[PDB]
């Protein structure tokens, strides 16, 4: 037991009891505990004296609970000589002491730190020295503004296990990841801002250290910090985000400190690294591993669809794999049904969360599932740790289990509340203090030591993606090609090919339209994917699981149980029928031209809106409603959706432009894209052109509006280009069709990129293989050699036309 003075507080007190006897000057008064009311009591008379004001009772009342910790010794000050009448002022000099019981249930611990922190403020002792896009960029401007992060050592793995060449920055991130996991064996060679340093008074060592966030005190300077294996690797996409992480697993693939521990002589998978990855990147991580791993001894395997029967025994067995990749939807699925096969009865050696910002909503089952995973070392690969809210970082901290910020009460007290009340400058300093030793963020805009940017960003990158038509599209393209080949034989047999020059371009145009979509020549459903998910949810809620088997009544034949389940025909209004019974009704109602109504509720059920169950039934999700009649999508629209369904998880907030010369094609695109994509994650904008000037600028207004919770699409005509339209905010473009002149397509692409931007424009050109579109590219390559400009209007003009007509069929 020791004691030491720390400070004094002067305060007037209102008298409570009318003491008549004179009160000594240096009276050793005391504080008794019981809007708040604290009591004054003379130590020798054992009688109450007065009450303290509200602004002082709030400081003293919670400090009395920690008498062993903080002792308050009040002394009397002024001796007017008169008895304390009802209301006379009592002048006190409160002396404060910090006992060794303070020096070295979250609400119990926070109430103590808050009470002591309030005392230090009154003592006045100081140490020795939803989000908007504008508020979010101010956050990055600090958390990415580390003090010269360009001097991190470059660690190189031996090229017997890693067959890729790491960049300058990729070699640095590998060394930092090895340092975060305390893997010194693969490194050459080679405080706590939250803990501040106070000073001792000298009126009644010369320093002492304290952390007023947790209320902890220490004699010496405690440098103990960061008892965490791993961290968060934030980076702009393309800084070797995934490639660097694979370099870590190939460098250290198992717990080396544990193999010797068990060989010296269980639910520890001391050799397996779990990589939770979105399904859109499920096979890419498998591919990126094989493309990078050279050591055949360590193998990776995808865990999807319950392919591995017993995962618990397999991952701690004699030949467990070094990497296991699985979907968040697998973690979320097995977490709900209490699946005890694996993933929750083993402590994996390492866990890596690619695009880990998908657990930002801590209240969803997917987030609760990821935090429930046990591992020795944890990692978070995320290009955007914050999406739309500040507490999105909390789940990233709660996953890493960073004490005491993993506790929600510490976060809401020191981060959420000070931010939500305008004092954002402090909450940013608390966040930046706990994530500084854990997170490492770099930028393609950052410059190196030599004087070059980390990544040379070209203005654009155009890529031609060749597609092959469907089985039905080739027959239409062939039928239109046969008639196109005949109109050439007609004019050529008449002595002059150009006698059908207008008639041939019509057949060529119809060939161009077939490649885009077949509906551009002259039973389509009217239910989007968002509605099918809503109808499936309503359907599973109606026919809920119980003791007995599922039964489905037919509203026509009154059959209590329809068999088989594939013969179940479900209307737009979620009413069950026998598939033959419903078809007989529609055929009878169509042969007499009577409008179709539901035989159960008499509602306008459209024939294309008839639904059926998915065959087979996923036991983890239940019944799924798909269109009874099969829907068709053009090969290019099928390819575009395949790109967009990946950029959705590849990069949030990305604005994309879709080009097409056919105005009707853009109309079909909007209908198909909005139908097959979720509305809360993909926003589609179209440029009709005929709309008023204010609405067209209002569309571009909402399009430029950056939003990391969705991706935005702009469907404008290639014909008009983007003349007078600001398109700088776009990072990706899609050329759904080529044109005769290359200048019109190049000009539209060049209206996107502006020098001084942090992202290159990625362009993809969908060209149907061995089609007229592939021929039109060779025409553009001719116009890039000499131009649309031509000499001669007599013979040279006619001769030039003969070449292009032939090139389309060569
Ligand atoms: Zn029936
Ligand atoms: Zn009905």
């Amino acid at each position: 037991r020791w004691s030491r003075y720390i400070g004094s507080i002067h305060t007037m007190g209102f008298a409570t009891r009318p003491t008549v006897k004179p009160v000594p000057i240096g009276s050793r008064l005391g504080f008794k505990k019981s809007s708040h009311l604290v009591r004054l009591i003379d130590t020798s008379q054992d009688r109450e004296l007065g009450r303290m004001p509200e602004d002082v009772a709030r400081i003293l009342y919670p400090l009395l609970d920690y008498s062993e910790q903080v002792s308050l010794e009040p002394y009397l000050l002024i001796n007017n000589g008169k008895r304390f009448s009802v209301g006379d002022n009592i002048y006190i000099r409160i002396d404060c002491y910090l006992t060794s019981q303070a020096f070295v249930m979250d609400t119990r611990q926070l109430h103590r730190a808050g009470a002591i922190m309030a005392l230090f403020d009154a003592i006045n002792i100081q140490p020795v020295y939803a989000l908007n896009i504008n508020q979010l960029k101010s956050f990055y401007r600090i958390t990415q503004s580390a003090a010269s992060l360009q001097n991190l050592p470059e660690t190189t793995p031996d090229e017997s296990l890693f067959k890729l060449q790491l960049r300058r920055y990729q070699k640095q991130s590998l060394s930092w990841m090895l340092k975060r996991e305390y893997e010194y064996s693969h490194l050459s060679e080679k405080m706590n801002p939250l803990w501040k340093k106070f000073r001792w008074p000298s009126n009644s060592d010369c320093f002492f250290y304290a952390n007023l966030y947790t209320g902890e005190f220490s004699i010496e300077k405690p440098v103990i910090k960061t008892i965490i294996n791993g961290g968060i690797l934030a980076d702009e996409m393309g800084l070797g985000k995934t490639i660097s992480a694979l370099a870590l697993i190939c460098t250290a693939s198992y717990d080396e400190a544990h193999e010797k521990k068990i060989e010296s002589t269980d639910t520890y998978a001391y050799r397996t690294t779990l990589i939770v990855v979105p399904m859109s990147l499920l096979n890419q991580w498998q591919s990126e591993f094989e493309k990078a791993n050279k050591d055949l001894k360590k193998r990776c395997e995808i865990y999807y669809g319950n392919n591995i029967k017993d995962l618990r025994a397999y991952v701690l067995g004699p030949n467990a794999p070094s990497v296991i990749i699985t979907t968040y939807g697998i973690i979320q699925s097995e977490y709900g049904r209490t699946s005890t096969s694996g993933l929750f009865n083993v402590v994996f050696f390492r866990i890596i969360l690619d695009e880990g910002h998908t657990i930002r909503n801590r209240s969803t089952r997917t987030s609760k599932a990821v935090i429930a995973l046990r591992s020795s070392r944890k990692w978070i690969l995320t290009g955007t740790p914050i999406i739309n809210r500040l507490d999105d970082l909390f789940s990233l901290v709660q996953f890493l289990n960073l004490e005491p910020w993993s506790h929600i009460n510490y976060w809401k007290r020191y981060v959420s509340v000070p931010f939500e009340k305008g004092n954002y400058a402090q909450a940013f300093d608390v966040i930046n203090a706990v994530l500084e030793p854990v997170l490492l963020r770099r930028t393609k805009n950052m410059k190196d030591v030599d004087g070059k940017p980390l990544v040379s960003l070209p203005p654009k990158e155009v890529i031609v993606e060749k597609l092959q038509l469907s089985s039905s599209e080739k027959r239409v393209y062939q039928s239109m090609l046969e008639d196109a080949e005949n109109s050439v034989k007609e004019g050529l047999a008449k002595g002059d090919l150009l006698k059908n020059y207008t008639n041939i371009l019509v057949h060529i145009l119809r060939l161009r339209q077939v490649c885009c979509h077949l509906d551009l020549l002259k039973p389509k459903s009217s239910i989007s994917q968002d509605k099918l998910d809503a109808l499936s949810a309503n359907f599973r809620d109606i026919h809920s699981a119980s003791e007995q088997l599922p039964s489905f009544e037919c509203a026509i034949c009154t059959t209590e149980c329809i068999e088989p389940l594939s013969a179940v025909s479900i209307t737009e209004c979620l009413h069950t029928f026998c598939e033959p019974c419903l078809a007989e009704y529609i055929e009878f109602q169509q042969n007499k031209k009577l409008s179709i109504n539901c035989p159960y509720c008499r509602m306008p059920i459209s024939e294309a809106n008839v639904l059926k169950l998915k065959e087979p039934i996923d036991a983890e999700r239940g019944y799924e409603l798909i269109s009874f009649h099969s829907h068709f999508q053009s090969t290019k629209i099928k390819a575009l959706l395949r790109h967009l369904k990946q950029i959705q998880e590849t990069s949030p907030g990305e604005q994309i432009i879709v080009f097409s010369q056919f105005s009707s094609f853009l109309d079909i695109l909007e209908i198909e894209l909005r139908s097959h994509l979720p509305r809360d994650q993909v926003i589609i904008y179209k440029f009709d052109g005929r709309l008023d000037m204010k609405e067209r600028t209002r569309i571009l207004e909402q399009f430029h509006d950056k939003d990391l919770s969705c991706i935005k699409l702009l469907l404008l005509s290639l014909k008009t280009g983007g003349v007078g339209l600001n398109l700088t905010c776009a990072s990706r473009a899609f050329m759904m069709d080529p044109w005769w002149s290359p200048g019109m397509e190049d000009q539209a692409i060049d209206r996107i990129h502006r020098i001084g931007q942090q992202q290159t424009v990625k362009v993809v050109r969908f060209i149907i293989d061995n089609s007229v579109e592939e021929k039109m590219l060779r025409i553009q390559e001719r116009k890039r050699m000499l131009g649309d400009i031509v000499e001669g209007d007599e013979a040279e003009r006619r001769q030039k036309r003969i070449e292009e007509i032939q090139m389309l069929f060569q």
